[PDB]
């Protein structure tokens, strides 16, 4: 409350969704080695991880809608660009198990 | 620029982008049955929904470049991290739909 | 930190990573093509630039770390959304250049 609650609140964000992304990036990697099965399972580990972070930002975007002030500040920013720029490479990462399965 | 103006500009911005959004993978489906064809049309509508989203984007800060003030709000934030993170996924699903044509 | 610097800052970031998004996009090309010589160059290239890009988000975030308040803008939030967007690019690209190998 509040400062240093948004805070916690972009930290949250940024550790897990930080780990959502290497362990996209070792899906990635899997999936250059010809090992799907290791691409795919990663793929889900990164779910878990990226969920965190996506309720984080589910909580804070509710307190906004019901009326409490949230005062913005560049770490939430960058927060807020990782969850989602890591959500997309997920998804990116998600099709390109496809093609590579053929 | 008032609050309300300003949430509207989101959701719309939200709005629309989410749809392109869901166009995009549209597309991405179709890659899977290798409708091509499908694809590169779905790609072409998810462009038509997201220049509405991008037109508002581009509207608002034409009007804060313009020296409107525009106080912040974390679902601005959150609008453009969609218009920008979808319109970037519809960017790899070009390049992607290249790539399966071979 | 302070109108004048933001804004300079903002559009340090926009310029630098415009230009590694357009970057990123020759690489694609030249991926088309067949290229995969230029395609790699042009993904390090981007990274040149992006680097330039990514140095002045780190500046902003560490002064805002050490106590310095910074009112973000639009334009820091566009500022911001181009440069994580135009990372992740290239991250899908650096992959795809892989799989174009295959």
């Amino acid at each position: 409350m509040n400062t240093e609650e948004l805070q916690v609140a972009a930290f949250e964000i940024i550790l897990n969704s930080g780990n959502a992304r290497s362990i996209v990036h070792e899906a990635f990697d899997a999936m250059r080695e010809k090992n799907y099965i290791l691409a795919e399972q990663k793929l889900q580990e990164a779910n878990d991880e990226l969920l965190k972070a996506h309720q984080a930002q589910t909580d804070l975007l509710q307190e906004y809608a019901s009326g409490t002030e949230i005062k913005i500040e560049i770490i939430m920013v960058h927060a807020q660009d990782h969850l989602m720029t890591t959500m997309t490479l997920r998804e990116v990462a998600i099709e390109m198990l496809e093609l590579y399965k053929k």
